[PDB]
């Protein structure tokens, strides 16, 4: 048996009058315990590969499984250049004295969506490609 990472509830829209697309972060559930408390310091981390440079990231929720993110988040990119573009949404564990631990990410390739409406959904944590 693998056990799963964690649940993450997440948004799609595009804002055609302001030209960007926003993200939504709404919550995670599920999270894998990531510290040896049995606990983690969750935070997610997005962005909109190939660019890498431009990386928003959530506020840390100290010791939970279950953050309530309540963030969203603007990319400035046209409609029709949002094709070969895949969206990250990164998890991690918040640790301070040391490397932050990757608890598990969804990745959206963007060429495979529906955006004409806005969108709201469930997805599944995956360990890193
Ligand atoms: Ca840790
Ligand atoms: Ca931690
Ligand atoms: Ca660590």
């Amino acid at each position: 048996d693998k056990h799963e990472l964690g649940q993450l509830q997440y948004s799609l829209d595009y804002d055609f009058q302001s030209g960007q697309l926003l993200v939504g972060i709404l919550q995670a559930m599920g999270l894998a315990a990531l510290d040896l408390g049995g606990s983690s310091d969750p935070y997610v981390r997005v962005y909109l590969l190939p660019d890498k440079r431009r990386r928003y990231e959530t506020k840390v929720h100290r010791q939970t499984l279950n953050p309530h993110f309540g963030e969203t988040f603007a990319f400035k990119v046209p409609y029709v250049e949002l094709g070969g573009r895949v969206l990250v949404m990164a998890v991690y564990d918040f640790d301070r004295f040391g490397r932050n631990d990757a608890i598990g990410e969804v990745r959206v390739p963007m060429s495979s969506v529906d955006l004409g409406r806005p969108v709201q959904a469930w997805r599944e944590l995956q360990a890193a490609p």
